[PDB]
């Protein structure tokens, strides 16, 4: 189930291992 960061090109295992990660480069909230 591998993901990818549509923001610098990075891969995750899960979805919320993706999201977690991809807020560390706007993290708005
Ligand atoms: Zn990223």
């Amino acid at each position: 189930k591998p993901f990818q960061c549509k923001t610098c090109q990075r891969k995750f295992s899960r979805s919320d291992h993706l999201k977690t990660h991809t807020r560390t480069h706007t993290g708005e909230k």
